[PDB]
């Protein structure tokens, strides 16, 4: 027996480095929204750039996930900007205890269609996203979030 | 600017353990076929069970990828059997040099639709798949391929 297409209603990405452990779950909710929730330990307190990159390709570590998932051909942006990339989910915040609570809802990423992020990569950044609001010349493209301290492919949960 | 859906025409999964390194690329080819190619080092010579498991979930390591990708509700099988699971890609073979060449074409897995494996998991097994042809009582369900020495999520390449 052969079926039509089912859109997954939940996905997850797993970050594990020597220092870093995190699960980030992405759950399809009402009104074309996705509910992104997880928690990650292992960075000092502060803000770090958190994005979906285009490729679920780890053959070159985080470098192979390429650039920010951008099907709408827009500029780098704040998640609340109209001019953002689909993958531009802003900054995560590590507390004094070295633990990030992730808990947000984004109306641009999806679990299917042209904004589908299944098979794409979550990338955690070593410093903070600037929202394309600086005059570093990367700022309009990548924010300016430094290296890529961790990444994992978005899988079906 | 907003787009219709594009089906990815290439995917990859990356196996890296303390001992194991491998890339496996999955490429959409003519005639509803997928061309699976890679190479993996780090096991002695022999046959090991190589499958697509249902979930791209690594939160529980390889255990969370669940069971064999099976949307057609069939039994475990040889890739050439009609009665197989979609995820039942048989055995890989490590040479005396500890290196697996993977190079095959499978007509059941796809990169989209109900047999879409993007976001699902490649799982490498510690011993060999028996093709559901034994009388171990797992044989009809999992073949009988032992533990799960490595796994990676299928990402968009
Ligand atoms: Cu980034
Ligand atoms: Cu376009
Ligand atoms: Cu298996
Ligand atoms: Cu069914
Ligand atoms: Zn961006
Ligand atoms: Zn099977």
């Amino acid at each position: 027996m052969h079926h039509g297409f089912t859109t997954p209603s939940r996905a997850i990405a797993v970050l594990s480095t020597e220092t870093i452990r995190g699960n980030i779950t992405f759950t399809q909710v009402q009104d074309g929204k996705v509910h992104v929730q997880g928690g990650i330990t292992g960075l000092p307190p502060g803000e770090y750039g958190f994005h979906v990159h285009e490729k679920g390709d780890l053959s070159g570590g985080c470098l192979s996930t390429g650039s920010h998932f951008n099907p709408e051909h827009k500029d780098h942006g704040h998640p609340n900007d109209v001019n953002r990339h689909v993958g531009d989910l802003g900054n995560v915040v590590f507390d004094e205890n070295h633990y990030s609570r992730i808990d947000l809802v984004d109306d641009q990423i999806s679990l299917s269609g042209p904004h589908g992020i299944i098979g794409r990569a979550v990338v955690l950044h070593e410093k903070a996203d600037d929202y394309g609001k600086s005059d570093h010349p990367d700022s309009r493209k990548t924010g300016n979030a430094g290296g890529r301290v961790a990444c994992g492919v978005i899988g079906i949960l």
